[PDB]
């Protein structure tokens, strides 16, 4: 499957693409404002994620740091990024279907549109100003809005027992982005696409 990753932000982001134990394609790249990066994701890829990283410094070897979504100091992510990270999440060719979503479960750094570029389903978007509205206790100093699980490390926020409810904090994410997961047991906003759909992830779709 092809993913076009477009940075419509006025600021540089460092795109990342990982399935948690491995890079997707190159796994990361600098996107200046307006730049597009096309990656190939193996069919059957399960638990793929795409995210943006902000305020990165990388040396000549691809080692450094981001203020959001840092994946162990690498330009080319092999691992998932450090919250806060707005997540494009996908499982491809799962019994003839693709499953896509946006998640705020790991917080929010950069607004995002996650849309198919092929026919047969709709995109999802989380483009509200979650950083601007972020409750005081979830504000990440580096930039972004942490989920409550990252900040407080409770069973209720992290849903550790597999039993938990919405929270004041999950409802803030859900109110600003109803089409994204706000907590682990949120009513699914997963979209079902045809197997082997192609996609565009757009950072700062509107701004």
């Amino acid at each position: 499957a092809t993913f076009e990753i477009v940075n419509r932000c006025s600021y540089t982001v460092w795109a990342a693409a990982s399935k948690g134990d491995a890079a997707l394609d190159a796994g990361g790249r600098q996107l200046n404002s307006g730049e597009s990066w096309t990656i190939n994701v193996e069919p059957g890829t399960n638990g793929g994620k795409i995210w943006a990283r902000t305020d990165c410094y990388f040396d000549d070897s691809g080692s450094g740091i981001c203020k959001t979504g840092d994946c162990g100091g690498l330009l080319r992510c092999k691992r998932f990024g450090r919250p806060p990270t707005t997540l494009a999440e996908f499982s491809l060719n799962q019994y003839g279907k693709d499953y896509i979503d946006i998640s705020n479960i790991k917080g929010f750094n950069v607004p995002m549109n996650f849309s198919p570029t092929t026919r047969g389903c709709r995109g999802v978007r989380c483009a509200a100003d979650i950083v601007g509205q972020c409750p005081a206790k979830l504000k990440a100093p580096g930039g972004g809005c942490n989920d409550a699980c990252t900040v407080f490390q409770t069973s209720e926020y992290c849903c550790t027992t597999g039993k938990c409810g919405p929270t004041e904090y999950s409802r803030f994410f859900k109110r600003l982005c109803p089409d994204a997961f706000s907590y682990v047991l949120d009513k699914p906003t997963t979209v079902t696409c045809p197997g082997s759909s192609n996609y565009r992830v757009t950072f700062c779709p509107t701004a």
